[PDB]
């Protein structure tokens, strides 16, 4: 007789319906057809699967006093499905943070799908010892008739390899991606004060030497952010030919072209930083919500005999559901911090599917 199962039934439904909306939005909405959102759909499938396969069986054990209700050889399957989905969710978030950083340092839907299949095939290979060595020995998967990973070596290896190692790569790549966009917003501010300064130099000039010098330093700055460079080179031969006046009215024609490319590359820097902040919330919530479970998991092993393992087991039964609540909160962030997901989720609820 448990009041917990009611509270846990809400978490299964918000998981399933929330993440169905995300899979529907990336499949259907043409504004969301980029590589990041393809990883977020794949993550949503894992969340939905966690709420279909893992979370209802977890609710069932609460209803049988943590005694394993199902057939014994279904224990290792439930432990494999949960760890498979949990390994995929962290290695996806690592693969997003990694893939976005490379993109800043670099200039397809198949390009993304190949990365996603790689992450899933890695997460199948990692989780493989759980049934291979646990369907053979129930000792590794049972503890006083309770289905939990009981093998301490699998817990330790599994905690770092499945959770801590990709977390570290993710928290490094997120920092370096923020530092990359602060450099690119900074480098674009610098070239503005090169271009804006030499447009003021050209309209003060008496002689062809001052315009040719200032057009030369405008072209150099033009090279860091093609139309502008050619337009500048066009005004240079005017200044080389000594046509100062002709050069001076040529360079205020550049001024309408400079604003057009400065505010385009500078809107798109601001869009990435807005997007980086939204993924950061997604990253922050996965670490914080799963941290109590994974730390307790380790202290259960470290103070094996020293600590009250009845209480430490009772803390895990709470903390595993804080992390299950994380499945429900990817799609709420998407509502609150993206107009494209919110508009999509609005139409899907009112049952309009046309874009
Ligand atoms: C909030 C995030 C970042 C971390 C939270 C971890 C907390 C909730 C966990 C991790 C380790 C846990 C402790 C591990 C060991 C023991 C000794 C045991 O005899 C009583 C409970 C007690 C004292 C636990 C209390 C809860 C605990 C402190
Ligand atoms: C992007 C869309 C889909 C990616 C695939 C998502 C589907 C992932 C399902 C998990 C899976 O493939 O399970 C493997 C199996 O359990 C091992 O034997
Ligand atoms: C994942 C690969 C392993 C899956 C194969 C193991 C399934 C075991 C199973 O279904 O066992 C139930 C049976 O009723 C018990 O007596
Ligand atoms: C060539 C060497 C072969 C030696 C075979 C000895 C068999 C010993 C028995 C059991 C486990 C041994 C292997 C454990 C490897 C774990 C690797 C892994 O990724 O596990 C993750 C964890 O299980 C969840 O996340
Ligand atoms: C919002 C819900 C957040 C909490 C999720 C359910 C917590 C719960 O009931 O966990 C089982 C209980 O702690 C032990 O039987
Ligand atoms: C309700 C009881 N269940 C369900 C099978 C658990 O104890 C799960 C055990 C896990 C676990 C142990 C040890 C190492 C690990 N790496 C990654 C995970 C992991 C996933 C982690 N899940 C989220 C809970
Ligand atoms: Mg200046």
């Amino acid at each position: 007789k448990n009041w917990s199962a009611l509270l846990t039934a809400v978490v299964i439904i918000l998981t399933i319906a929330g993440n169905i909306l995300v899979i529907m939005a990336v499949s259907l909405e043409k504004k969301l057809q980029n590589a990041t959102n393809y990883f977020l759909m794949s993550l949503a499938i894992a969340d939905m699967l966690l709420g279909f396969l893992v979370m209802p069986v977890s609710m069932l054990t609460i209803l049988y006093g943590y005694r394993w209700p199902l057939p014994s050889k279904l224990c290792a399957v439930w432990i494999y499905l949960d760890v498979l989905f949990s390994t995929a969710k962290i290695w996806h978030l690592c693969a997003i943070s990694l893939d976005r950083y490379v993109a800043i340092q670099n200039p397809s839907r198949t390009k993304a799908f190949l990365k996603i299949i790689a992450v899933w095939t890695i997460s199948v290979g990692i989780s493989m010892p759980i049934p291979v060595f646990g369907l053979q020995d129930d000792s590794k998967v049972f503890k006083e008739g309770s289905c939990l990973l009981a093998d301490d070596n699998f817990v330790l290896i599994g905690s770092f390899v499945s959770f801590f190692i990709p977390l570290t790569i993710m928290v490094i790549t997120y920092f370096l991606t923020i530092k990359s966009l602060q450099k690119e917003a900074a480098d674009l501010e610098d070239n503005w004060e090169t271009l804006n300064d030499n447009l003021k130099v050209i309209e003060k000039a008496d002689n062809a030497a001052q315009v040719k010098d200032a057009l030369t330093k405008m072209r150099a700055a033009a090279l860091d952010a093609d139309i502008l460079v050619g337009q500048i080179d066009d005004a240079l031969k005017l200044a080389n030919e000594g046509k100062v006046k002709e050069a001076q009215a040529a360079a205020e024609q550049l001024k309408t072209t400079i604003n057009a490319y400065i505010q385009k590359y500078g809107q798109s820097i601001s869009n990435e930083q807005k997007a980086c902040k939204v993924l950061g919330i997604v990253f922050f919530l996965f670490v914080v919500m799963w941290c109590p479970f994974f730390i307790t998991n380790i202290m259960a092993v470290i103070c094996k005999e020293s600590c009250n393992e009845d209480v430490i087991g009772a803390l895990l039964n709470v903390f595993v559901w804080i992390g299950y609540l994380n499945s429900a909160v990817n799609p709420l962030v998407y509502t609150l911090f993206n107009k494209t997901y919110r508009s999509a989720f609005s139409r899907y609820i009112q049952c309009q599917y046309k874009e």
